[PDB]
């Protein structure tokens, strides 16, 4: 269908019946900036409870909103019901009921700045994607028993959200779920045997890590992603961690994007030559960073690898690298010294951007070779 079903009006709302003699709110007219959401509507001779709050009902709600009552008849929020309010501070229950909301769409609360207070999570078994995204006043989440995964990008950029409980029930963590998030913890379930790329970069606060997980273990407080064939991939290293070293175990495969962006503390870090691969931002923004050994089966330093890493002086790449794509080393500020080996055949201008202290390269081959490092790569 290239239209949606027929709509009928009481007072400022409009609405649509449903297969189950309800009625879902498909639009409103008024202008209050303290909603509250009927829980029926009359059409004809029939009374309507009001099981569902349709699809973007307020999604840019051009009016001043600071509050949201919605009845205990409400089953369902639909996709971007809520999108860009960005001055509503609470979502409660008529008469302080339970909420009986199961079901929350896409984007439903995504950019609600100000919200604080979101009783409608209590019996919810359905999240779907970036639900709460930028949703920077969330302080403390509680997932209940009956959800399957966190989405993707559910809270990202939860600015001042410390504390996420999550289920049993809960077997995947999806792409970006708690990206730019204030947890000073993480706990995996058992259950979880999937955590997508990102789920926790940039948690620039996170102290302490712990799992129940086989596939997802926390081993001398890092998180990891092991395979079937016993391979680990690093996935999280928490940026509060006051270690002045880490050595990444043998058996370490992969340092996955991001796993160890903004430690505050980290000044020198060791790689195991099990590690053939390295992920997009691994140590970017590490600001006490000042050592590193590298494996000697990387071939590659991915894209702002060591971005914003202020401290680093002096570095020796391995021989075997082939490339050093773009911002490697931008805003290596300190950085003084720099051996490049004769495999290096790819380094775009901005591998060295706001690269100011900078005025020893140690190449081991020849000028005409130099000459021939291709400066191409796509942002
Ligand atoms: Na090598």
């Amino acid at each position: 269908a290239s239209d949606s079903p027929m709509a009928y009006t009481d007072g400022s709302y409009q609405f649509i019946l449903n297969a189950d003699n309800t009625a879902t709110i498909t639009k409103y007219t008024g202008n209050e900036h303290r909603i509250t959401i009927p829980a029926q509507v009359t059409h004809g001779a029939y009374i309507y409870p009001v099981s569902k709050i349709g699809d973007r009902v307020f999604c840019n709600y051009k009016y001043v909103l600071t509050s949201v009552q919605i009845p205990d008849t409400v089953t369902e929020i639909g996709s971007n019901a809520f999108y860009n309010c960005t001055s509503l501070k609470r979502v409660t229950i008529q008469d302080n009921k339970p909420s009986c909301v199961k079901k929350i769409g896409r984007q439903a609360f995504m950019f609600c700045s100000e919200l604080t207070d979101i009783p409608i999570l209590d019996s919810v078994t359905e999240i779907d994607s970036e639900a709460f995204h930028h949703c920077e006043e969330l302080d403390t989440v509680t997932i209940p028993e009956g959800v399957t995964s966190v989405a993707d990008g559910m809270f990202s950029y939860c600015y001042s959200l410390h504390t996420v409980t999550l289920p049993d029930s809960v077997t995947a963590i999806e792409e970006r779920a708690f990206t730019g998030t204030a947890l000073t913890q993480i706990h995996i379930p058992a259950k979880v045997t999937r955590i997508g790329t990102n789920a926790f970069s940039e948690c620039f606060a996170l102290s302490t890590i712990t799992s129940d997980s086989e596939s997802y273990p926390a081993i001398d407080n890092v998180l990891y992603e092991k395979s079937a064939n016993g391979d680990y991939a690093l996935i999280r290293y928490p940026s509060q961690r006051e270690d002045p070293a880490f050595k990444i175990p043998n058996g370490v495969a992969r340092i996955e994007t991001h796993a160890f962006d903004s430690c505050a503390y980290l000044a020198s870090v060791k790689m195991p030559d099990s590690v053939v691969s390295i992920g997009t931002g691994a140590f970017m923004n590490c600001p006490a960073l000042q050592d590193i050994e590298f494996s000697s089966r990387i071939t590659e330093l991915p894209e702002s690898v060591f971005a914003g890493c202020i401290s680093l002086k002096s570095i020796d790449i391995p021989e075997g690298i082939t490339q050093i794509l773009d911002d490697a080393f931008a805003g290596c500020e300190q950085l003084e010294r720099i051996a490049i080996p004769s495999s290096v055949t790819k380094i775009p201008e901005s591998a060295f951007s706001n690269c100011t202290a900078l005025n020893n390269i140690e190449y081991s081959g020849s000028r005409s070779q130099w000459n021939a490092i291709s400066t191409d790569s796509g942002l």
